[PDB]
């Protein structure tokens, strides 16, 4: 186990988990996932482009929201674009990723 290790009885290595659920061409997902990039995380994109059931996947999940996007952070719902560049603007956000 050649490197230079992290201890500190971690046991099996796990991470953040960032979901997002997006239109491609939605301005505001556009907008969501530019911070979420810009803050350089790995996370996943559920693009539903034209997918109802994926919509209503999303809404069992999301409070019976249908709006878009909807952000998931260690699997709570976080809220939209709107929700999440507040929190990144109240010093919220980067606490949550982790960092």
């Amino acid at each position: 186990m050649r490197g230079s290790h992290h201890h500190h009885h971690h046991g099996s290595a796990v991470s953040a988990k960032i979901e997002i659920y997006t239109w491609s061409t939605c301005p505001f997902c556009m907008r969501a996932l530019a911070l979420l990039k810009l803050k350089g995380v790995e996370f996943q994109e559920y693009c539903i482009d034209g997918d109802n059931e994926a919509r209503e996947a999303m809404a069992a999940r999301a409070n019976g929201k249908r709006s878009l996007p909807q952000i998931f952070i260690d699997d709570q719902h976080i809220g939209g674009c709107d929700d999440i560049y507040a929190l990144d603007g109240a010093g919220k956000l980067d606490p949550l990723l982790h960092s």
